[PDB]
């Protein structure tokens, strides 16, 4: 058997933010609708849809866009509620970027992370998509069965 899931966590309000020069908008677009659709027959209830459309930034504006997106997305949101998470196209090889992204989303935004790599993202497989749809369950306070 593989992992599957137990309990399936809510994801409602999503963004993504993009940080490789290899991925257009439409290729961000399309890798998330593929995600959000395992996430849901894989057993959570997750929005098709996300707050904003992808944007791309620069490793080197990661604070700015993180917190300038999250800023513009919660305000768009019905008064109270919250981004359940952010997804985040990153280049194979990022240097700081992934443990600047997990610091700011951990510490100052208060935000659940999920980090894919620009290789997965050309790739898009169903096992891939399976495999962050289990992470991403965790994260939002799902359970998992154990091998
Ligand atoms: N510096 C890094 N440390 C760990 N994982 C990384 C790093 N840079 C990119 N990744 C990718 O991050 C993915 C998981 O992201 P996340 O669950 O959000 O922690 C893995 O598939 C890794 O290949």
């Amino acid at each position: 058997s593989n992992k599957k899931m137990i309990n399936g966590g809510t994801v409602n309000n999503w963004i993504c933010i993009n940080f490789s020069r290899q991925v257009q908008d439409n290729l961000a677009r399309t890798f998330c609708q593929e995600l959000a659709q395992m996430c849901y027959v894989s057993g959570m209830a997750f929005n098709p849809e996300p707050v904003l459309p992808p944007v791309s930034a620069r490793p080197e504006q990661v604070e700015k866009v993180l917190k300038t997106r999250y800023h513009d997305a919660t305000s768009k949101l019905s008064q109270g509620k919250e981004i359940d998470l952010l997804i985040v196209i990153l280049p194979d090889n990022n240097g700081s970027l992934y443990g600047d992204l997990k610091r700011i989303c951990e510490t100052e935004l208060g935000i659940v992370s999920q980090c894919c790599l620009t290789k997965h993202v050309f790739k898009m497989s169903k096992q891939y998509m399976a495999n962050v749809a289990l992470k991403i369950n965790v994260k939002v306070g799902g359970r998992n069965t154990v091998l």
